[PDB]
Formats: structure tokens, C-alpha cells, sequence
């Protein structure tokens, strides 16, 4: 059955609720972003209205084959009316096409659903700033003070500098980047840009990236693996066996692999700095795990919530255990008291 935290009170709406069959009294289904835990259940046989961003709509049509007559894309930062309720889609700073949703209830209640997000001070100057928000449905993935990570900018500088050094020392080294979903495209695009190369990948991945409205994408990506010295592979293949196998398939064009896994967090963050990250190495293969997050750190989340000052907070992640629920509630109370309420 559909959990309470995917239901929007006083409306016919659900959010990211496609795996529960037909939901009782749901007149419109919202999808915040194209990640499988959120879209699970959608297909060509879905015949209810789906509301989403333009990019999410492109992916629904082309990857899942949802019929166009049931896809309702909305522009960002624009007041729209859906089944008689005013809504706004805001950029979530997660993966391409990911949104937060503002709902203005007929009775005057205002609700923000963050979907998945990485909180940023730039959000403090969107349409959020223009009215009080009463209820917040919050992405609490990393809601604990141990979750510190660097900026995306610092992590990308590290990856660019590491790749440029390696390939300048050895022109016969291949760079490989792991992927298993949309998001974190900057990792492989910034590396390819510093090496003067296109990124090579499967036909299926190339199709996915063509759905994203990235400027000048025909200029950065390719299915011609032979022309490219940055290759994308499934995340499952980023290990010594998988990479040894790939190197054999390149026909003696390359004699070394430098590979990146762009993981969310790793307990190395609790001890170590970004400058101090080191690879796992075996023979002519090195694997770097880099802390590229598309979710809020604890401090970023805290700042957003103390700025917004909602009346009620409803977590949407880590809700399955009493210990996690209790821990999150205690942090919310701390944040409230520190702000003076
Ligand atoms: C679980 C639940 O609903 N509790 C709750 C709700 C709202 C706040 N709001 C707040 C936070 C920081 C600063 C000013 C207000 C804090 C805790
Ligand atoms: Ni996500």
C-alpha cells in the first residue's frame, strides 16, 4: 500500500507513487525525477496523467515508452494549475530534470516536496522566498552529522587534475567512468573536456543522454569507442576483473586504466580530505572512489530547513526503522531551538 509520506493532503495527488497499482482517489501522479526507486511501476500501459519536468517527460517517452497523451510536462519557475490546484516546479540540484514541487492548497496551506535534492543557498532566492511554507516533505538521505562531503566543484577539480596528470605521463592510458543511472554527468564530461576527447559509451546510454537537453551534447558524447579515450561502463564492471576484461577488448590500443567510481559518501570522509584520496591499485589498473554527492550534506540540509522554518517536517528517506526516525526527529528539534523557536 502507498505510504502516507507519498500522499499530498487535501488534493487528489501522489508523489513518486507508481509501484502500488491504482491508488485510491489519486487523480494525478507527480514524478520528481527519473531514478528507478521513484519511477518503479511506469510503462507503456500507464493511462493516468503524469506530471513532471520536460526532461523527465523525454525519458518517460523514449526509455519507458509511456504514451505521449498521458505525459504532462511543466516548465520550471512558473505558476501552473493542475486539477484546480496551483503548483510550481523548482530545480532540485539533484540529477538532470529533477524537481521540487510547491503545492498551494485551496484552504491556504502551502506544501513543499523536495523530491531528492542537494540543498543550496541559491534556493533561498527562488519562488520559495515569496510565501510561508507550512509542511515540508524532506529528502533526509544524509540526515546525521557524520555526513560531511566536499563541494561538487572541489571533487571535479580533483578528478580533472588526476586524469590530466595520468594521461600526460602515459598517452596510452585509458580513463573509465562508472555509471548506473542519470546524474553525475559532470564527472565524465569535465574529464573528457580536459583531455580533448569525446566520451564513448553504449547505444543505450547515448540514447539516455540525448534525452537531457545538455547544451552541445553531440559535441561531447559518442558511440564510437575507438575514437574516445574516456569510456563509460556500467558501475558493476568497475572492479579489477571487469576492467582487465575491457582492456583486452581494446586490442592493444591501451596499456593502463585509470577508473572513477563517483560514490555518494565513504567513511574515508570522516577521517580524510579530498586532496588526500588514494586509489586501489593492482598491476596496471587504478580505481578511485570519489565523494560526488547529489544529496544534501547534514550541514546543507540544516541550513535550508532553518531558513525555510516549516511548521511540520515529514521525512521521506530512512523512515523504516524506529531508531532512524527517532534520531531525525531529535535533530529537527535541535535545529528549531537553535533558531529561537
Ligand atoms: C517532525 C516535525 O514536524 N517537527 C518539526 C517541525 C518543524 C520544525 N521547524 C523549524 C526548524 C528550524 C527552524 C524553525 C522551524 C522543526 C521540527
Ligand atoms: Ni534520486
Amino acid at each position: 500500500t502507498c505510504p502516507f509520506y507519498k500522499k499530498i493532503p487535501g488534493t487528489g495527488f501522489t508523489v513518486d507513487a507508481f509501484q502500488y497499482g491504482v491508488v485510491e482517489g489519486c487523480t494525478a501522479y507527480f514524478l520528481t525525477h527519473f531514478h528507478s526507486d521513484h519511477y518503479a511501476g511506469l510503462s507503456k500501459h500507464f493511462t493516468f496523467p503524469v506530471y513532471c519536468s520536460e526532461i523527465t517527460g523525454n525519458l518517460l517517452k523514449n526509455k519507458l515508452h509511456v504514451q505521449e497523451q498521458y505525459i504532462h510536462p511543466l516548465p520550471l519557475d512558473t505558476e501552473c494549475i493542475v486539477n484546480g490546484v496551483k503548483v510550481v516546479l523548482l530545480d532540485a540540484n539533484h540529477c538532470p530534470g529533477a524537481v521540487m514541487i510547491l503545492f498551494y492548497l485551496p484552504n491556504g496551506t502551502v506544501i513543499l516536496h523536495t523530491g531528492d535534492f542537494r540543498a543550496d543557498p541559491s534556493m533561498e532566492r527562488s519562488l520559495l522566498a515569496d510565501q510561508k511554507v507550512h509542511m515540508l516533505y524532506l529528502d533526509t538521505t544524509y540526515c546525521s552529522p557524520e555526513y560531511t562531503f566536499p563541494s561538487q566543484q572541489e571533487v571535479i577539480r580533483f578528478a580533472i587534475n588526476t586524469a590530466f596528470e595520468a594521461v600526460t605521463l602515459n598517452p596510452h592510458a585509458l580513463v573509465v567512468c562508472g555509471t548506473y543511472s542519470i546524474g553525475k554527468e559532470k564527472v565524465f564530461l569535465a574529464i573528457a573536456d580536459v583531455l580533448g576527447s569525446k566520451v564513448g559509451m553504449s547505444q543505450e546510454k547515448y540514447k539516455t543522454l540525448q534525452c537531457l537537453n545538455i547544451p552541445e551534447i553531440n559535441s561531447l558524447i559518442t558511440t564510437d569507442m575507438c575514437s574516445s579515450l574516456v569510456h563509460l561502463l556500467p558501475m558493476m564492471q568497475i572492479n579489477f576483473k571487469g576492467l582487465q576484461s575491457h582492456l583486452k577488448k581494446c586490442g592493444g590500443k591501451y596499456n593502463q586504466i585509470l577508473a572513477f567510481r563517483p560514490t555518494g559518501w565513504t567513511h574515508s570522509n570522516k577521517f580524510t580530505r579530498i586532496a588526500d584520496v588514494i586509489p586501489q591499485t593492482k598491476g596496471n589498473i587504478s580505481i578511485y572512489g570519489i565523494p560526488y554527492s547529489e544529496h544534501s550534506s547534514y550541514l546543507e540540509m540544516k541550513r535550508f530547513v532553518q531558513w525555510l522554518k516549516p511548521q511540520k517536517i515529514i521525512p521521506t528517506v530512512n523512515v523504516g526503522t524506529w531508531k532512524s526516525r527517532s534520531t531525525m526527529e531529535k535533530y529537527f528539534r535541535e535545529w528549531k531551538l537553535e533558531a529561537g523557536y
